[PDB]
């Protein structure tokens, strides 16, 4: 069911012009998006614009994210203030409401991305090298600490909601946030209860006990991704059906993440980052605020290892 006539002209709330164009990688109801102007909508065109029926859930809690913390000049504020090369929230850009057919849409305008990261890892043959990983790791620590500080978490990091900026392939951004969860609003954190899961290979134990998500959460999240690239394999990943089981591999190598090491990486060569950021992220309580800079030096202390540095490139 056509929500657009290809190239019309759609206002946002703030009177803001654009223009649409046609469906990007033939990803759901995503179209290529311009300024309103003479020419067509290219496909080298800067803007998305993201369609839902006006009921559809999850596109309301995104807006709300989008809204609440990712305007363009809250980003650029956070990033001179941290002193950032860049940050990897997506900008947003406007919204509105739509009809057609007497149906009412929601449409938001966000930042156009390049490639996931789930395809370039693909291609590679499922491995990210040690250095890739480090610099992709620290770039998501910084996207968390943001997201957290502006009271959500994300819930489902994973290479499918990693984009490279269309511009700059040293640049990765965390997309999705129809599930993100508000975890602390008003500065108020959420008792450990449920709320009325992510992916079930990645997720946290928190989401698998059936708790809403919390910050350590998604530390726990980016430590799976992390071996997960590394290696090619999760443990439990052939019981994926079973969620009963994959918690319990998931806490039994959290209590011995020796073992878990054993288990991921051949003999005794596993990075010793990969240990200390799990052993870090296992010491912290349901509520409690990660140390973040801490985090990263652990990864930085990788990056010392290999002979490299933070010098922003992701070497894909
Ligand atoms: C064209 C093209 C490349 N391209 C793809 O192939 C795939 C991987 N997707 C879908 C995820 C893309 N998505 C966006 N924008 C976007 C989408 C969001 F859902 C969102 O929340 C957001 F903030 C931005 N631009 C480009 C692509």
């Amino acid at each position: 069911a056509e929500q657009f006539a290809v190239g019309e002209i759609i206002t946002d709330m703030a009177a803001a012009a654009w223009k649409v164009g046609l469906p990007i990688g033939q990803f759901g109801c995503i179209y290529l998006a311009d300024m309103n102007s003479s020419e067509s909508v290219g496909s080298d065109a800067p803007c998305v614009v993201k369609v839902e029926p006006s009921d559809n859930g999850p596109l309301f809690t995104e807006l709300k994210f989008y809204q609440r913390a990712a305007k363009p000049e809250q980003i650029q504020k956070w990033i001179r203030t941290r002193k950032l090369k860049y940050l990897g929230v997506p900008k947003y850009w406007g919204s509105g409401l739509h009809d057609k057919n007497g149906k009412s849409y929601r449409f938001m305008i966000m930042d156009r991305f390049g490639s996931d990261l789930q395809k370039i890892y693909e291609a590679n043959a499922k491995r990210f090298s040690r250095k890739t990983v480090l610099q992709l790791s620290l770039r998501i620590l910084d996207i968390l600490e943001y997201i957290h500080e502006h009271e959500y978490v994300h819930g489902d990091i994973k290479a499918s909601n990693l984009l490279l900026n269309y511009k700059n392939p040293d640049q990765v951004y965390l997309v999705d946030y129809g599930l993100a969860y508000r975890y602390c609003p008003e500065g108020v954190h959420k008792a450990y209860a449920a709320d009325p899961d992510g992916t079930i290979e990645f997720t946290s134990i928190d989401a698998h006990n059936g708790v809403a998500p919390s910050r350590r959460g998604d530390l726990e999240i980016l430590g799976y991704c992390m071996i997960q690239w590394l290696t090619g394999h999760l443990p439990w990943e052939d019981n994926l059906k079973d969620p009963k089981y994959v918690r319990d591999s998931k806490i039994r190598y959290r209590e011995n993440i020796a073992s878990l090491m054993d288990k991921c990486f051949p003999a005794a060569n596993a990075p010793g980052e990969i240990a200390k950021y799990m052993e870090t992220v296992k010491l912290l309580d349901y509520t409690e605020k990660p140390l973040y800079e801490n985090l990263r030096d652990i990864l930085l202390q990788g990056l010392k290892a290999i002979g490299s540095k933070d010098d922003g490139k992701l070497d894909l």
